[PDB]
């Protein structure tokens, strides 16, 4: 028999920020230290290893707002 | 027999921030230290390892609002 | 019998950031140190390794707003 | 005062074997099989390890009687 | 005071073997098989390791004789 | 005071073999097989390793005789 699909999501949504100032921000961490010892590394399928990383990050967006949309129709 | 689907979500939502100022922010941790000792690493399928990482992060968005929407229709 | 799909997502959404000023940001991390020791690395299929990475990042966009859209229609 | 030691062991002993024949000897064992699986071997002081050995021995001496002589004098 | 040592061991001992024949000896073992897997070997002081040996030995001395003499005098 | 040592071991001792015949000896082992797998070997002080040896030995002395002497005098 007849199959009919109407997929019609509607979106008027708004993500809004006012800020009067960002400033006087001081990221001043002391000296980090890292050691790793390992004797063999053996990686096979879809492995996503990270070893011994040392990150200092200072992220200061005037907005930094996120809107994420996922729309899926699957038919068999 | 006849199959009819109407998928019609509607969204007028708003995510809103007012801020008068961000500032005088001091991320000042003392010196971190990390050590890892291991004998063999042997990773097979879809492994997502992290070893011995050391992160300092200072994230200061003026907004930083998140709206996340997932819409799925599955038919067989 | 007949199969009919109407896929008609509609989107008027807006992501808005006002910031009065960005300034006076100081990323002054201390001297980091990293060591990694290994004898053999043996990587095969879809491996995405990182070893010993030291990073300092200062990211200060006037916007930094993200709108992300994924649309998938799959038929069999 | 005066110390006198006389160490004077005497030995006239005899170890004797008579045999009319050795023979018609058949060392015919079926095929042996050995497996060892281990992660690490880490040996420190005066270690005398044997791992996974497989011995067939056929020892057929005409005598097999034993003489070894060891003499030690230690003074302080 | 005076120290006197007379160390005067005496030995007339005899080791005697008579055999009328050695023979018709058949060392015929089936095929041996050995496997060893280990990931690291790490040996430090006076280590005397053997790994995965496979020995067939046929020893048939009529005499084969060993006389071993060790004499030590140590003074301080 | 006076220290006197007489070290005077005396030895008339004898090792003796008669054999009427050696012969008809058959060392016929089946085909041996050995495998060893290891990823690193790290040996330091007075290490005496053997790995994966495969010995067939046939030893058949009528005489083959050994006399071994060690004499040590040490004074301080």
């Amino acid at each position: 028999g007849s199959v009919q699909i109407v997929y019609k999501p509607v979106d008027l949504s708004k993500v809004t920020s006012k800020c009067g100032s960002l400033g006087n921000i001081h990221h001043k961490p002391g000296g980090g230290q890292v050691e790793v010892k390992s004797e063999k590394l053996d990686f096979k399928d879809r492995v996503q290893s990270k070893i011994g990383s040392l990150d200092n990050i200072t992220h200061v967006p005037g907005g930094g707002n996120k809107k994420i949309e996922t729309h899926k129709l699957t038919f068999r």
